[PDB]
């Protein structure tokens, strides 16, 4: 196909693990990591 929605799925730069796509990540990052400063 010309086009589609490829590429779209994201990765924890902490923890290595991976999400479809960034709103359920940043959950994660704000859940699991919160990077505040
Ligand atoms: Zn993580």
């Amino acid at each position: 196909g010309s086009s589609g929605s490829s590429g779209i799925k994201q990765h924890c730069r902490f923890c290595k693990k991976k999400y479809s796509d960034v709103k359920n990540l940043i959950k994660h990052i704000r859940d699991m990591h919160d990077p505040q400063d």
